C-alpha cells in the first residue's frame, strides 16, 4: 500500500469535473432570496469543504484500487462522482429543486455504497470517506429545506 | 472473465447521470439557430449515439473492473465519466461555449486514457471504447466548429 502518485492525481484530476461545475457560478439573486435553515453555511464555506473532500475521496480511492477484488467498490465510486458532479447544475443551474432533490439522494447511496465497499477492503479508505457521507447527507437536507420554505414553479416536463 | 451483472448494472447505473444531462436539457432552440459545419449529423443521431455508448462502455468497464491490476484503468474510467456528464450543462445549459471546448479536450484525453489502459488489460474492453473515443472526436469538432462558426456571439468568446 502506498502513496501512489499516478493514481491519487488521476482521481484528484476526476474531481476537477465538479470543480468546474462550483467555480462556474455567479452569485445569484434567486438563491439568495430563497429562505435557508438556519444551520446553512455562508456560500464561502462550500468551496472549501468540496475541496477537502476531493482530496480525501481521491486519497481513499487511491487506497482502495491497490488492492485486489476492489472492482465493485471503483464502479460505486465512479457512480459517487457523476452524480455529484451532475447534482450543481441541476440545481443551481436549472433551478430544479425537486429533480436536484432525487439526484442528491441517488448520489448520497452511492457515496454510502462505496464507504461500504470501501471498509470491506480498507479501513482508512471507509474512515476516509465517513466525513464525505455526513457532508452528503446534510447537503440532502438543504436541498429538502430549500424546497421546504419556499415556492417552486413546475420544471420542464 | 465473465458477465457480472452487479459490475455491469452499477456501471450502467453511473451512465445515468450523464444521460440525464440530455433529458432535462434537449438540444434547444438556441442551439438550432447555432450555425453548425456541413457534417453535423441530424438529431436523432445524438441519442441513440449517447444510448449505445453507455451500455458500450459500461460493459467494457464491466471486463476490466474483474481483472487484477485493474485500478489506474478504473480511475481513468471515472474521470472520463465525470468530464463526460459535466460537459452538457456547460455548453446546453450555461451555453458557454468556450469552457465545454475545454471540458470536452479533457473528457477527451481520459476517453482515450482508458481505452489504452482497457487494451492494457482486456482487449474487448479495448475494442468497445474504439466507438466511444471515435464519437468524443466528434463531439470535440462540433464544439470547436460551433465556436469558429459563430463567433459574433458572446457565449461562443
Ligand atoms: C463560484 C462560485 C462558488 C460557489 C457559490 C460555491 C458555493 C457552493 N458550492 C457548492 C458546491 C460546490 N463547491 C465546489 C468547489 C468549488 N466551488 C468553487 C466556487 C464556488 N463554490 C470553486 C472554485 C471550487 C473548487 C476549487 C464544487 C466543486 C461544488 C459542487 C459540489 C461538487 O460537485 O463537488 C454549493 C452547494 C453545496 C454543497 O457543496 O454541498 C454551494 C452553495
Ligand atoms: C478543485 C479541486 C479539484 C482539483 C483539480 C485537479 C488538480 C490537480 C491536477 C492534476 C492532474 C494530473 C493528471 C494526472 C494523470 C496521470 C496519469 C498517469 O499517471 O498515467 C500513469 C499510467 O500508469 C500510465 O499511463
Ligand atoms: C467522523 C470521524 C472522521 C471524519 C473526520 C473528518 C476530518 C478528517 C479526518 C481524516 C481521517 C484520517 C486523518 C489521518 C490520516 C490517516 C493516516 C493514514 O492513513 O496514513 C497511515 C499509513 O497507513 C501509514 O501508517
Ligand atoms: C440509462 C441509465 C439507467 C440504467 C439503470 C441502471 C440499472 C439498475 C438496476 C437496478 C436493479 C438492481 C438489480 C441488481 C442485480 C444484482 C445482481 C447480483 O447481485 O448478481 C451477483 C453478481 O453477479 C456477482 O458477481
Ligand atoms: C434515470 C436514471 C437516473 C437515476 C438512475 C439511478 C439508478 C438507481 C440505482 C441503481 C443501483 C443498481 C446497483 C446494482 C448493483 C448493486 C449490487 C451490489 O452491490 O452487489 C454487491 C455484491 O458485493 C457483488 O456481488
Ligand atoms: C491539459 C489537458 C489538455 C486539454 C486542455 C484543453 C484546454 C484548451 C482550451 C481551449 C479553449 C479555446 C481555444 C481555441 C479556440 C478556438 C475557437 C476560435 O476562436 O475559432 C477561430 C475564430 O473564432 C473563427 O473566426
Ligand atoms: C468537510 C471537511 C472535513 C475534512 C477536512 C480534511 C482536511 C485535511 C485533514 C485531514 C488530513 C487527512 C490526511 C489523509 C492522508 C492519507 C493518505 C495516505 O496517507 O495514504 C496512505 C499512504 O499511501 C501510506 O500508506
Ligand atoms: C435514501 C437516501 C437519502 C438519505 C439522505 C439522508 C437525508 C437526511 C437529511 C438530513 O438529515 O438533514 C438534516 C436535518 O434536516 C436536520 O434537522
Ligand atoms: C452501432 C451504434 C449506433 C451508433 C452509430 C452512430 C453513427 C451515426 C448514427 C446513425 C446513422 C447510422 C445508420 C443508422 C441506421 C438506422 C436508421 C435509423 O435508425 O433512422 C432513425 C430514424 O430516421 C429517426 O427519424
Ligand atoms: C487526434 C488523435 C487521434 C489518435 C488518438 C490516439 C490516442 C489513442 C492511444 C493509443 C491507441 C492504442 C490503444 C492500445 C495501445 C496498445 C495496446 C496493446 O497492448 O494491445 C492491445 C490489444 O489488447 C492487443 O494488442
Amino acid at each position: 500500500m502506498n502513496m501512489d502518485w499516478a493514481l491519487f492525481l488521476t482521481f484528484l484530476a476526476a474531481c476537477g469535473a465538479p470543480a468546474t461545475t462550483g467555480a462556474l457560478l455567479k452569485p445569484d439573486e434567486w438563491y439568495d432570496n430563497l429562505n435557508k435553515p438556519w444551520w446553512n453555511p455562508p456560500r464561502w464555506v462550500f468551496p472549501l469543504a468540496w475541496t477537502s473532500l476531493y482530496f480525501l475521496m481521491s486519497l481513499a480511492a487511491m487506497r482502495v484500487a491497490q488492492l485486489e477484488g476492489s472492482g465493485q467498490a471503483l464502479a460505486f465510486y465512479a457512480a459517487q462522482l457523476a452524480f455529484n458532479t451532475l447534482w450543481t447544475p441541476v440545481f443551481f443551474g436549472m433551478k430544479r429543486m425537486a429533480t436536484a432533490l432525487a439526484v442528491v439522494m441517488v448520489m448520497w447511496l452511492f457515496v454510502a455504497a462505496t464507504m461500504w465497499a470501501f471498509f470491506q477492503l480498507d479501513t482508512w479508505a471507509g474512515v476516509l470517506f465517513v466525513p464525505y457521507l455526513i457532508w452528503a447527507t446534510a447537503t440532502t437536507g438543504l436541498n429538502f429545506e430549500a424546497m421546504r420554505l419556499n415556492w417552486n414553479r413546475p420544471e420542464a416536463r
